[PDB]
């Protein structure tokens, strides 16, 4: 016998809390959808014990960045900016204008990177800095660099696992936390990455890409991984 | 040369009707999106040769039921209660008044599972009793502790196939029949278990996850497992 | 540690753009949602050096035939009919006179496709004929059929690789362009797909389904296999 199974789009809210459960307290959430059903996630994960939440919104008014914040206030929020390596100081002022515990901001080069770098830090902001795939050789340099730098933690978004590897070693030499992430919806994949990202970093998270996933897998995937 | 593909996404209908007319009679249907569209795959199904449709919806009105049981009145209708383990007998009676072939029960723990099996069936309504993922000895007990209780059949999310198959096992020294689904978005992973579950369970049903395929592959996927 | 990840949907302007730069010139765009997100991805693609733009609209009239072709008018546009494969003499003119370079036609049985292939190229229209998967002699002589009644190019959704291989070969065989695609969406497989179906035939595309991967994955998967 064989047939058809047409699953449905399960609601965000209820992965936060089944992962919450487990012990999970990092989530690394979109926010470019309609505010009412962001601001309705994020305060899912306020009850559940997300102490860690990363959001990546689109454009992002101050109306904006006032509601996450008080739709969390007890957590960590970290406010990404997207992609232009443009860093005014006029749209610093507006996340720390509302509160945001850290800045989210791309390395394409290591100039900007230090500009933006110099432009946050002076500002009371603390920077979490992402990292593009590219290569080995490339990708160490800029860890190095935004370690030196001052950055608070790296975002490392490298499906080629053994670069992310070494980037993730890079850092864990400088006592850098490490968000990574990237190519990661199969269980079976991500809990054995997340075994080795353990040994080269024990300051290091490894995200689970839960869009597409079953509450139940996501449930059997952390499970596996903090057990 | 190298090129993008940006895929539309298919309606159902065209793959409920595709892969009916190699024969499959069992679709297990999302009912949580709109009315109009839920009924009008309801009926393109009745159409195809579905005679056993599993409904998930979300909250169901009464008006709800009817119009899904009026859409494909000659299908075997079974429609699943959702995540919430308490079973009120008024729940019960607008299933049972809709006209609903069977209402199908999640199992949490196995008192309540007893509970709500005397609570439908006293009420004349068939149960089809659904298995989240766990320990292999734990699916066992509850396999036996749904049959032993009266279960018509069991929904089996299980994406551990190696537990997937005790449970299947158990459920043939009963006589059960077995919808079994989880993890089935491959093409080539699902035809390999097609085979495995037919030797184990003749009257178990195995669903392919048809929600992000190209109708000619899941053609490919019936045929395949079919012949 | 493990976190979650709820990554949002990019658009596909900044996809469409991102492998461009890289040299990319074919897209296959589905074009049954809105025509004002349509139209602005088209426009998009021309900007990026699109040169050759499949469209697969549902429904479409010839309001929305001139808008499209509008909307990139220096790339090579081929329109794709969709399923039925009657074709009408008035569906051609439409398609004609909004200035489509080409006609995309599918082919279930020979004999409507050297019917179709008369009737499109006595009007004037260049036809890009699409094979479903099959088996591997009939799929052969499919190709061969369109090869002899007069196709400009080959569409192949075969995610059979080793039909696909054979249908690529015979294709090879008379100077027939391909535009092959089917179960690629994970970045290594096509990766190596893609240097194989250059080696059967320099005039193969190998499209990569960019529906659900994110912008840094594209580029890496172009950059492995332009490179």
């Amino acid at each position: 016998g064989v047939g058809l199974h047409f699953r449905g789009a399960e609601p965000w809210e209820e992965k936060i809390r089944a992962a919450a459960e487990l012990g999970v307290t990092t989530v690394r959430l979109d926010a470019t959808g309609p505010i009412e059903e962001t601001v309705a996630r994020i305060r899912a994960a306020a009850e559940a014990g997300i102490t860690n939440l990363v959001l990546e919104p689109g454009p992002l008014a101050l109306d904006e960045l006032k509601a996450y914040r008080d739709a969390a206030p007890d957590t960590f929020l970290t406010v990404h900016i997207g992609d232009n390596p443009v860093l005014d100081d006029a749209t610093i002022a507006d996340i720390k204008a509302a509160g945001a515990d850290a800045i989210g901001i791309p390395a394409k080069n290591i100039d900007d990177l230090i500009a933006n770098l110099e432009k946050a830090k002076a500002a009371g902001l603390k920077v979490l800095v992402g990292l593009l795939p590219g290569p080995k050789e490339l990708v160490e340099e800029k860890v190095r660099a935004a370690a030196a730098a001052g950055a608070a933690a790296l975002l490392l978004d490298l499906s080629d696992l053994e670069v992310a590897k070494a980037a993730i070693r890079v850092a864990d030499e400088a006592g850098l936390p490490v968000l990574a992430g990237g190519g990661f919806d199969d269980v079976d994949s991500f809990v054995a990455a997340a075994e080795e990202i353990r040994a080269l970093n024990p300051r290091a998270t490894l995200l689970l890409e839960a869009r597409g996933l079953a509450t139940a897998d996501i449930v059997a995937a952390m499970e596996r991984a903090l057990e």
